[PDB]
This record gives C-alpha cells, sequence and structure tokens, in this order.
C-alpha cells in the first residue's frame, strides 16, 4: 500500500511549475498523477512550491482541523495553487476539470515521524 505521505505527495504536489498555465492543466495533471484510474476524482488540488516548503507548514500555525483534531497547521504565507474540479459535463471515464489557478494559505492536517503533511483539509 502507499504511505499516507507518500499519498499526499503524488496527489498534491507539483514543484515542477510556478503556477498553472493552461485550461488543460488539470487534465493532463489528474491523468499523469493516476488520479482518473478508476473514476474521476472529483477536487484536488496541487501546490507549486518546494516540498521542503509544503513540508515546513506543520511547524507553522497550529490550528484546529475542520473535524476538530488539532493537527493542523496553516502555512504563514500564501502559495501558489491549483484547484482542480470535475466539470458538471464530466463522466468516466472521460474525466474532465475546470483549472483555477490562486495564490492562497494552505492547511494541511501533520503526522508521524517525520512529521509531514498527510491531508488538505482548505486552502484560504
Ligand atoms: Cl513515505
Ligand atoms: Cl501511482
Ligand atoms: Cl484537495
Amino acid at each position: 500500500k502507499e504511505t499516507a505521505a507518500a499519498k499526499f505527495e503524488r496527489q498534491h504536489m507539483d514543484s515542477s511549475t510556478s503556477a498553472a498555465s493552461s485550461s488543460n492543466y488539470c487534465n493532463q495533471m489528474m491523468k499523469s498523477r493516476n488520479l482518473t484510474k478508476d473514476r474521476c476524482k472529483p477536487v484536488n488540488g496541487f501546490v507549486h512550491e518546494s516540498l521542503a516548503d509544503v513540508q515546513a507548514v506543520c511547524s507553522q500555525k497550529n490550528v484546529a482541523c475542520k473535524n476538530g483534531q488539532t493537527n493542523c497547521y496553516q502555512s504563514y504565507s500564501t502559495m501558489s495553487i491549483t484547484d482542480c474540479r470535475e466539470t458538471g459535463s464530466s463522466k468516466y471515464p472521460n474525466c474532465a476539470y475546470k483549472t483555477t489557478q490562486a495564490n492562497k494559505h494552505i492547511i494541511v492536517a501533520c503526522e508521524g515521524n517525520p512529521y509531514v503533511p498527510v491531508h488538505f483539509d482548505a486552502s484560504v
């Protein structure tokens, strides 16, 4: 099985680009990361920062998670992100996504040792 940390990296990290340049970014990335394999994952965001910067959020502002747990952290600064969301049209296996690029703070749940991001909570 994939570890939680590895899964977070595969689904959410894209340090290779500074921002999504095309409206087709999500369609390509969702496919490349194998997120459209058995179904179309409906929502998924990509962070365009280095892995080290994202991991460093686990030592930033501690906040409650939407679930009430307290292992969530919000980034002190805004980061480049791309939100991918399935369009009302979209039908597996013809996955189609809307790409929305933005700069905002991210909120992640961290766990383990080393203590790293394992889940996204939100972005703001
Ligand atoms: Cl790992
Ligand atoms: Cl994979
Ligand atoms: Cl997400």
